[PDB]
C-alpha cells in the first residue's frame, strides 16, 4: 500500500502495536559473540543491545578492537551510517578513535547528557574553547572551535588532532536538544528541519566517511533518523515514489543492527516524518 493512506488505515484501526510486533518477529538474528566476551562488559551500556559480529566497527588496535557500533550500508539509497551507543566514561577515547579512523565529518547526537534524572551518556566534548580535552588512551586532542545554539538544536565546530601524526580535522557536532523525556515529538517539523541541516553540511555525502549517529542505546531515536533519511532519498531517486515501503526499509536496516525503532510510537512518528517530509521536498 501507499504510505499516507496505510497510515490513516492503521490510525483508524488502532493497530500500531500489531504492526510493530510483526516487524519484531520478522527481524534478523545474527551472532554478537565479540560483544559478549567478559573483557568487554564495561564497553556496553545495556546488556540487551549489542552489535552483530558481521557489521560491527573494528578499532585499529591489536589489544582490543571492540566498540558498541554498527555499519548500516544502504545499497540502493547509496548511503552509509554508523549507529553507536552514547559513550561511557571508559569509552570516550574509543569513540573519537572511531571517528578518526572511519574519516567521518559529522556526529549526530539525539539525546541530552541527563534525561529523567539519570546520565544517558558521558560529557564527551569540551564546553569551553580554552578547556580542551586530551584522551590519553588513544592519543587524541579535541578542541571546541565555535558553538551556535538554536531553539531546537545546537551545532558545534570541533577540531580533532591525532597527537601521533599532528594531523588535524574539522568535525561538525549536530545536537538535537528537544526530544521529550517521554514519548515522541507531537510534530515532526523540527526533527525534519534538523535532518536537512545535517544534509546541507556535507556530513552525509560520499566524499566523507559515514556519519556517526547516537542516542543512549543507539537504536531508537537513532533508528528514526536514518530510516527517515533513507526513505526520503529513495522517494527522490525512484520513478514511482509510492513504491517506497517503510516497513521493508526498516527490516533491511535491521540486518545490520538489532532493535532499530524501539516502540510503536517511534514507528508511527517515523511514518509521520517521511509523509510530511515528502511534501516539502517538492
Ligand atoms: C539515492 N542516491 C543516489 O543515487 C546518489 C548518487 C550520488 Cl553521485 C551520490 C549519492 N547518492
Ligand atoms: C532543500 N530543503 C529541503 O529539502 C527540506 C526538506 C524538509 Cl523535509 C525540511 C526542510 N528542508
Ligand atoms: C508522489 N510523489 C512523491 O511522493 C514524491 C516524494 C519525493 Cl521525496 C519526491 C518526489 N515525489
Amino acid at each position: 500500500m501507499e504510505m499516507e493512506k496505510e497510515f490513516e488505515q492503521i490510525d483508524k484501526s488502532g493497530s500500531w502495536a500489531a504492526i510493530y510486533q510483526d516487524i519484531r518477529h520478522e527481524a534478523s538474528d545474527f551472532p554478537s559473540r565479540v560483544a559478549k566476551l567478559p573483557k568487554n562488559k564495561n564497553r556496553n551500556r545495556y546488556r540487551d543491545v549489542s552489535p552483530f559480529d558481521h557489521s560491527r566497527i573494528k578499532l585499529h588496535q591489536e589489544d582490543n578492537d571492540y566498540i558498541n557500533a554498527s555499519l548500516i550500508k544502504m545499497e540502493e539509497a547509496q548511503r552509509s551510517y554508523i549507529l553507536t551507543q552514547g559513550p561511557l566514561p571508559n569509552t570516550v577515547g574509543h569513540f573519537w578513535e572511531m571517528v578518526w579512523e572511519q574519516k567521518s565529518r559529522g556526529v549526530v547526537m539525539l539525546n541530552r547528557v541527563m534525561e529523567k534524572g539519570s546520565l544517558k551518556c558521558a560529557q564527551y566534548w569540551p564546553q569551553k574553547e580554552e578547556k580542551e580535552m586530551i584522551f590519553e588512551d588513544t592519543n587524541l586532542k579535541l578542541t571546541l572551535i565555535s558553538e551556535d545554539i538554536k531553539s531546537y538544536y545546537t551545532v558545534r565546530q570541533l577540531e580533532l588532532e591525532n597527537l601521533t601524526t599532528q594531523e588535524t580535522r574539522e568535525i561538525l557536532h549536530f545536537h538535537y536538544t528537544t526530544w521529550p523525556d517521554f514519548g515522541v515529538p507531537e510534530s515532526p517539523a523540527s526533527f525534519l528541519n534538523f535532518l536537512f541541516k545535517v544534509r546541507e553540511s556535507g556530513s552525509l555525502s560520499p566524499e566523507h566517511g559515514p556519519v556517526v549517529v547516537h542516542c543512549s542505546a543507539g537504536i531508537g531515536r537513532s533508528g528514526t533518523f536514518c530510516l527517515a533519511d533513507t526513505c526520503l532519498l529513495l522517494m527522490d531517486k525512484r520513478k514511482d515514489p509510492s513504491s517506497v515501503d517503510i516497513k521493508k526499509v526498516l527490516l533491511e536496516m535491521r540486518k545490520f543492527r538489532m532493535g532499530l525503532i524501539q516502540t510503536a510510537d517511534q514507528l508511527r512518528f517515523s511514518y509521520l516524518a517521511v509523509i510530511e517530509g515528502a511534501k516539502f521536498i517538492m
